[PDB]
């Protein structure tokens, strides 16, 4: 009765779809969905155009443009912004030799956008090349209903404590699976490579874990699989939110968790080197938790500092297997002798370009 | 309108994921599903990982870890928890190549969790391998609307009173009969040995059936069976509940009757062997009623009471064809001589493993 | 309003057929065993997965149910058994999955209370040289979750009777969904309906079976009925059987009988037909009592001699008459063979009761 | 929101008739309602007339009548049925000098209907003048929803199990206890005997007592009272029924148990009169179940059936303290050597009238 | 959603008063009787006509009902006699009509079970010397007809404690008017209500009464419960007086007794009161017992040790201190005399069982 009642598209029909997606087209017409982070840096925005041919490359796709007053960019006058592809996936929407296709934005005199934060992550990992930079990343994510309470909570309250929610099986456990596995499967057909998806402590808490990619891709690819969950979740009527407290005081907050290693920590007796990048990340603390934060650590601050498998924002701790410091070597890690580190700062809305940017900076490029 | 109108799940669209479902993947892509026991031995939980091969064996599966202490398995600073797959599963939501593993648990030390019952079951069930023991459990368990009423109860009552709903046919004597379909055929497809089900006493009230399966093998089976039925009635928004009396009074509680036979057994002149088997169970009856249970022999207490076509808590009856017992012969097993016998004793939420280690040692070791 | 308290019209339909496109193994079957409990008017199944695939009743196993959970109760040892009968196709689960009537049996070998086709048989056995046949007209109607006609006014009624018969239109006839899907699967699984349609009554239908060589009807619409209450869960409406489903000058439900031997079904057979008649005529009391499970006490509230329908008490038979107890048609009466109609059996009549009775007096 | 939903006088406006019962008329308009009891021999009917006069007794009141082929009472084409007034009550709905008036009936020749049972008991009661009988009646009944099922029970099934509601208190041990003491103080008003009231066995069922009257007198009030009941009952939409099983199976049924005591049995010494009157009905037990029952046993053959607190259709009982039995005598009255005794065997909607003749035609008369 | 299953709730209310406004001859009373039923928790009443206006409860006629009908069963000796023991005014129907309190007694004329009035009032009539004073401070929750508490979401929680105690505001205390109506129904009753507050958990209220001299606190407690179930049913909203109307970290439900004597009272002080707590320190086990009608099995809820209450095996006694069994408020240790109070009687306690076990520890040993 109530849940999604007020949700526009969870209340429109959703099986005339089907009858129009079965056309056939000739198999030359291509349709290429741009999608770009906005002004808040938060946010994704999307558009599409027809092609008449197969693009084997980013490169071969055109320069195109928006306006920037409309999403957050304003530059008076002159508010054209322009759309750079880097990186082409496979559309789960349309499965042709349709695609979708991340995008860099640039101000009309050819300077990046205040939230173009790929055009110096890139600069900085082609820099770190040789030593062979791999990042996973653990997206958390809550769904909400079309007023802003969590999915399937009492509206007005709340439902039982944490406990059974986690990683759950059942109606009372868990909720929206489908959107979960649809996003899963869609992620792959589109070649993002998710390693996994759990159900998170609070009720109507997820995550998919992204990775392992080399140097920059793992941002084109984290920002390609955030862009299919929300547009995966319209469908449905329901809103997936990246805000890391999408519910203040004892209820989870949310991360995005960063797995890091270089060949050198892959190696065998890596545990050395990465015991070495992890006390370097340790200290400069305060300048990483502002480029792991679209509005720089203001978000974190509501999530971090606290005791709900997190971190403190305040101070900073490095252990082995602890899920209450910043930095994190696993038990298998150091049982191995070589392998990655976790760095649990990063916010679940974070940037991924700069959180791998600050990270690299510090450990490769030696600041 | 009041039937699931608050269960979540039933108020999501249901066709929208067939779209994606359909979506065509590469070879070397198998995704998996690691199920697990949690601190309360009774529920399970589950989550995936992608792999990039098709494993022919659980020891070709990684072993994993989760956080013990989101599941009521705690232990201060080192609460990662570890998985190790013990059996493989066909995948039936996702299909292909993709699977279901049944996993037990371990702490950070590498020994088992309270909760883990299965080291210990295939430590005894190793050694009686050569008796060849088959073991068939009969599970019932009983389907809830989101707020714990059972399903399709008129809501602050109650509906008519027993005798129209065992084994019924029509829209007033069954409920949601399509969960009950599904998941016989996805537990036949996952390749667990469903071999019935039956509407129950109880309207909303069902039970399925597992076996015959060979020695710890039913352990993994069932388990994985009500995975699979919690599972599938997620999707529905119905609660399935093992709950062993998921309503008070004059309504039947849950069992889950075990139907156990030896080699010996099975070959003609059996019955004796049956009956000897029968004899044991009966000088240790509070032993196995504490390995009955999940809590020691509490929740077999607001069942087990010696009313219902039912044990008694305190009391161990036997006899041939006697549903007021605790073993039962049936009267077909005694007619041809061999075959197998009966445990009506162990309730509906009872753990598995549990419940043949139990019995494999007083009749077996 | 419609169907807004019935748990099954309320939990999703389209999950389902996810799973059911699931393959399995060849030779893997599952068999749904169905009987009638002990009120003698209301079914019962479960089922079990098969190794093989039986080529026949005599190739199943025999099975059990404890008889004390469905009116069958025989004190402390209550477990009942259960002897395939016939087989069918299973049109729910398709490939080599089947449906299976039984019939029922104590703890001793003895038939329960129930079991009338042990005593049908024996006596259709007897009569099979004369070949005979039965067709049943097996009327019902749809009810909603609390007992109320489906699609009526709640605390109401419909407008008079005239419009539904036969009916074609969303304000004539209700449910044709149902009725086309059972009529289907009824021929799917190995039933011979001969026709359906639409009764008098709004949300009441009839569907026929036939003509069937003896016991095999009982069977066959006991089978069709057991089909009809399970299609119509799936759409959370019940199918009642009862003979007067709501009282006043609304039609009630028969379950009327069409009757031929060989003799009457050859040229000149027509003499036989009436042979027949007179022989039914003097024994009334014995078929009422025989064409209802309650030996009369429910074709009571349905035969008021008033909406073509018989007297309880009064045996009546003519020609081309839609108010007497046994009716010869006028293609037959003209044609000088075929059949006759026995219009006395209730709605919720026992098949093998029914065979058997017309059975004893016009063969024995 | 189904409790009443489908009931019309519960979804009409309530508060506008006030308005209306406040406007003043001179002292000397009268509105007298005759009530009287239709062909089915339980249920009421009425209706209403101006009169310029206060009248002294039943004799100044006009006979009237109405049209019995639609009250079930037809007699083809002469179906006018007379209305004979024989007891007068103060109106309690208008007040003022306003007046219920209960009748009994008569055909076209003057001979009584079927259904009124009135005119051979008070030829009998008149003859039994001198024992100075009095009679108290303990009516039972059962609130219905619209649909027939019983007030405020879940919709399509049962409540949870007796016990809890025979005299109870709280929102979920009784229901519509307005209705209830509404009525308690409306009969007062008219100037009915109304001895108590108790909230019963089944949730939804209650009992009023009446009495002690003398003689013919309790037939009139009783009848009046449920006048008053459903008349009360109607206001608020809901149904009161008499019935004496308003549901099947182990849910109690309704009786009216009748109280009785002639002079005799009152006085000192007066037990021993009892225990002769309870002998001398123990000698036709069939003779009363016929005049227990609009029918003729047919009603209370599903109340009685030796469980739930009543007396057997089938053979007769007395004992001391006895609730399954026929006839009771209460403890406090064999204590006391004096009192009255009880018959429990009358259903919930007997026909008083017929109640007392046949008890009077017994123990008085001595048949 | 609120109330919208509530049979009560759904009827007409305005129609009522144009027939309570209906004028009677002056010595036509209406009586309501009222009873403890065999769970010694909840009340019964019913009521009759007298022709008379009663000085005393003495001068009203015994009655009886049947104690099969509501837990008092004596096979077929089951009539059970009401003896009238107080008389208070009728807040529902003014005029001279009137409630009594009874108790209840056998067909023998012993007490029933649930009578503890009998042996209360010996005890009391031999301690009256000593003039003990009562104040009892009863906790109480209304509920909606589904059981959960009144105004929560369906199916969860509001927010956590904390903004409800003594709440202000639509959103902080729900049904204020239930609480005066019965403050107010109860002071012309002839009821010393003292005073109300709502309580910690939101749907919870309070009400005291007393001070009252002896035994007349049990009648004037009881009487005051009676009011508050028949007020708020009205409404068609349940009030309970269970200890622990929801689990876990939301606060249990206590009666909390208030006592004194003339020597504690009159300038002595507090040596007769530390003697008199001393006292209770000695025998915690045995009051445990007379403090809920279950003894012990309702209280272990509430009792945690958790939740500003006491722990239900450890006796604990502090000034000013609220995680103690028994307590000297600050106020009275300050003074030279008061009273003392008890925190260990729960919301459902019978009060004469409270007095009684008091009166004897403490005026007689
Ligand atoms: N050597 C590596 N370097 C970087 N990332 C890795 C490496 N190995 C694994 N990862 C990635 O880290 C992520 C692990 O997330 P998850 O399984 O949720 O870990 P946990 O929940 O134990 O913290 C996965 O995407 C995985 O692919
Ligand atoms: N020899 C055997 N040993 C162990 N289990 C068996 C044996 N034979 C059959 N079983 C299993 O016993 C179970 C019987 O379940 P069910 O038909 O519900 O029995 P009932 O309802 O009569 O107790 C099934 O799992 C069946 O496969
Ligand atoms: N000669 C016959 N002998 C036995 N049964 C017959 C014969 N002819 C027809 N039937 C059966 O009787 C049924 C006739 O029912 P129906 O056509 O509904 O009759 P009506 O038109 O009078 O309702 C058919 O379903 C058919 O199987
Ligand atoms: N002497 C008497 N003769 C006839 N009826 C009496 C006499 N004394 C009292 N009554 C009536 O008996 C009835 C008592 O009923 P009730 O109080 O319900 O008792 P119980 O609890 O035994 O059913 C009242 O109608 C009362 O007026
Ligand atoms: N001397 C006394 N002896 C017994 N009871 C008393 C005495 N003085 C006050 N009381 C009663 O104790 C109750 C106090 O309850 P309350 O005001 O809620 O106290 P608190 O909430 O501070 O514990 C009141 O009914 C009060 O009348």
């Amino acid at each position: 009765a109530r849940i999604l009642e007020d949700s526009p598209n969870a209340r429109i029909n959703k099986t005339i779809l089907d009858r129009y997606l079965s056309l056939p087209l000739q198999e030359n017409i291509v349709q290429a969905t741009y999608v770009w982070i906005d002004g808040t840096g938060e946010d994704l925005r999307c558009k599409d155009r027809t092609l008449d041919f197969i693009p084997q490359s980013p490169k071969e796709l055109p320069v195109w443009n928006y306006d920037g007053s409309s999403c957050y960019q304003a530059e008076g006058s002159n508010s054209d912004t322009y759309l750079y592809p880097v990186a082409i996936y496979k559309d789960p929407f349309r499965r042709g030799n349709n695609i979708l296709v991340m995008c860099d934005t640039y101000k009309f005199d050819g300077t990046p956008t205040d939230t173009n934060k790929r055009k110096t992550c890139l600069e900085v990992a082609n820099k770190c090349a040789a030593e062979e930079p791999w990042f996973g990343i653990e997206q958390e994510y809550t769904f909400l209903d079309f007023d802003g309470h969590p999915l399937g909570w009492p509206k007005n309250g709340f439902p039982g404590p944490q406990g059974p929610y986690y990683c759950g099986v059942g109606a009372n456990k868990v909720y929206a699976r489908d959107i979960v596995d649809a996003h899963y499967r869609a992620c792959l057909y589109a070649g993002i490579k998710v390693s996994g998806t759990n159900a998170e402590v609070m009720p109507a808490q997820w995550e998919f874990q992204v990775g392992p990619c080399e140097g920059i891709s793992i941002g084109d690819d984290l920002w390609m699989a955030r862009f299919l969950l929300h547009r995966i979740s319209e469908e449905f009527g329901i809103v997936s939110t990246l805000d890391p407290k999408p519910m203040p005081g004892d209820w989870n907050g949310a991360g995005a968790h960063t797995n890091v290693s270089t060949k050198a920590m892959r190696e065998d007796g890596g545990i050395r080197d990465i015991e070495k990048a992890v006390a370097k990340l340790s200290k400069c603390h305060e300048r990483h938790i502002r480029a792991y934060d679209p509005k720089q650590g203001q978000d974190n601050a509501r999530r971090l500092t606290g005791k709900h498998e997190t971190s403190s924002i305040n101070d900073f701790s490095a252990g082995v297997a602890n899920r209450g410091c910043s930095i994190r070597i696993p038990r298998g890690v150091n049982d191995d002798g070589k392998g990655y580190f976790e760095d649990r700062r990063p916010s679940s809305n974070c940037d991924p370009y700069s959180v791998v940017e600050a990270i690299l900076r510090t450990i490769c490029l030696d600041e």
